[PDB]
């Protein structure tokens, strides 16, 4: 029922994600020089370094907020892909499955801890 435990859990999951080869396209904000139409398609860029920095700054209140930003990485990838059979899009889908597998217990434990706190 530790209301704070999500934060280190998220730090460790981001470490795992940074070790995954599938995260390479998503570790830093997209360079518009490589992809000059990116901001014509994507309104809100997001990347894992931005998520880690937001966490480390103390600017997430809950793991739900972190989860919304990580999901935005994957939805941007789906929105920007020219094909479902894209190398970088397929990397996003495997990394998304890995992230969802690991974040589920973090979210569950947090919401349970908050319910206990308000009991
Ligand atoms: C040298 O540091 C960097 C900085 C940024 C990046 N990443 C990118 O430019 N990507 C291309 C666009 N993209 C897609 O979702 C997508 C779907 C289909 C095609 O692209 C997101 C990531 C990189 F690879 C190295």
């Amino acid at each position: 029922y530790d209301i704070q435990a999500w934060k280190k859990q998220c730090e460790e999951l981001l470490n795992l994600i940074f070790q995954c080869e599938d995260s390479e396209p998503f570790r830093q904000p997209v360079d518009l020089l490589e992809y000059p139409d990116y901001r014509d398609i994507i309104d809100t860029p997001m990347d894992f370094a931005t998520v880690r920095e937001t966490l480390e700054a103390g600017n997430y209140e809950s793991p739900m907020e972190l989860c919304k930003d990580v999901r935005l990485i994957f939805s941007n990838s789906k929105a920007y892909t020219p094909s479902k059979r894209s190398r970088i899009y397929s990397m996003s889908l495997r990394l998304s499955a890995f992230f969802e597998e690991h974040i589920s217990s973090v979210l569950s434990d947090y919401k349970s801890a908050l319910r206990f706190h308000k009991r």
